[PDB]
């Protein structure tokens, strides 16, 4: 009855489990939670670690001996269980002195306070044990047009990864940052909207083997694009260092459902492409329960981001594994998509008169992809009517 175990890798934040459901129009339904219950029961229900922002840990202003005893707390809490921290980040969006944005905020004095924020649980991240430093820059961009000089800002942000990335290799530290695209909201638009987007940034960085992308699910269907498809790309750029998996129901606000609510079929294709690529890392939730639930429904829905990534687990693998399907790939030729197109070199395809002068296109145009077949028997794997 698809039971998580660590294995699995399982992670939630806690300001998923532990969001208290105010929203722009409400205030909140449940009362915080410490972050030690939430490791402790995280750790009943299978899970494998936690991540956190700076301020979920320790709250904003904090004393110094107010500190130490949140992350005293914490340690020991995740020593008892044997629950890890693989990643951390910092809340550059909730105090209004990043109104503007943090790392490309218009106030100089803003940008440098927001790196000191950073460094700071940098250090901490890796003391607990994170292998991944997200960065989501939700208050990096505009509501208007003249507000934000968008090349003066990419050079910030180029800046502020750049100094990063040199204070991680001065400290000799193995983690690695990940940027988290979104597209919008709460700014009208964000900058590095998309996994494309962030992608492409990275290629400019200094360091750019330091820095990978954390996608979303709902992010990517904010913009109406498709999650299995940035996915992969992301795969065949060497460059998906963690992953947030939720759901969204199309386009619209920022909704970070549980994991199998909103596309169902999209989040059944990207389970089979993490699986078959090999992904190895965090299976993470960045998901709210709806503000409807009491803790019983906190639990009862992070406990399904679980089950529904491991049901759709199952019926990938099935899918995969049945002569049928693996037929149908064939007639398909999703095979040979996987050959070069011209590994003869470009000389011998230039002078291949069958590729071109001489080649048959009504009959190549004639063959059917019998890719309708196929969906039908991923569709039937699906839903259990297969497998
Ligand atoms: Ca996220
Ligand atoms: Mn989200």
């Amino acid at each position: 009855n698809y039971q998580p175990t660590p294995e699995d890798r399982f992670t939630f934040g806690l300001w998923t489990v532990g969001w208290q459901g105010r929203d722009p129009f409400g205030d909140a339904t449940r009362r915080a939670l410490d972050p030690v219950e939430s490791v402790r029961r995280l750790a009943e229900l299978g899970a494998h670690g936690v991540t956190f922002h700076d301020d979920d840990l320790i709250p904003f202003g904090s004393s110094d001996s107010e500190r130490e005893e949140h992350v005293k707390r914490f340690r020991q809490a995740l020593d008892d269980t044997g629950m890890k921290v693989p990643m951390a980040t910092t809340n550059l969006f909730t105090h209004p002195v990043f109104k503007d944005g943090g790392f490309t905020a218009n106030d100089r004095d803003v940008r440098r306070y927001a790196l000191r924020k950073t460094i700071r649980n940098i250090d901490l991240a890796v003391e607990l044990g994170a292998e991944t430093y997200v960065a989501w820059g939700g208050r990096e961009g505009a509501e208007s047009g003249g507000a934000k000089d968008v090349r003066d800002a990419l050079d910030r942000m180029k800046e502020a990864f750049d100094l990063l990335g040199e204070y991680v290799t001065s400290q000799g530290y193995d983690i690695r940052f990940a940027i988290e695209p979104k597209p919008n909201e709460p700014r009208g638009d964000i900058l590095l909207p998309t996994v494309g987007h962030a992608l492409a940034f990275i290629e400019r960085l200094e360091r750019p083997e330091l820095y990978g992308v954390n996608p979303e699910v709902g992010h990517e269907q904010m913009a109406g694009l498709n999650f299995p498809h940035g996915i992969a790309q992301a795969l065949w750029a060497g460059k998906l260092f963690h992953i947030d998996l939720n759901g969204q129901n199309g386009i619209k606000y920022d909704q970070d459902l549980r994991f199998g609510a909103g596309d169902l079929r999209a989040a059944f294709w990207l389970v089979d492409l993490l699986e078959s690529a090999g992904y190895s890392g965090p299976r993470h939730f960045d998901f709210k329960p709806p503000r409807t639930e009491d803790f019983d429904g906190v639990w009862a829905s992070a406990a399904g981001c679980m089950r529904n990534y491991l049901i759709l687990k199952e019926r990938a693998a099935a899918f995969r594994a049945d002569p049928e399907v693996q037929e149908a790939l064939r007639a398909s030729r999703l095979d040979e998509l996987a050959r070069p197109t011209a590994a003869d070199g470009l000389q011998a395809l230039l002078d291949d008169r069958s590729a071109f002068e001489e080649f048959d296109v009504d009959a190549a145009a004639a063959r059917g992809m019998a890719f309708e077949r196929l969906d039908q028997l991923a569709m039937d794997h699906l839903l259990g009517a297969r497998g």
